[PDB]
């Protein structure tokens, strides 16, 4: 959870690497 995209955040977690 960051701002509004708390669910989609699952895409920018261990993949942002």
């Amino acid at each position: 959870d960051r701002q509004i995209k708390i669910w989609f955040q699952n895409r920018r977690m261990k993949w942002k690497k």
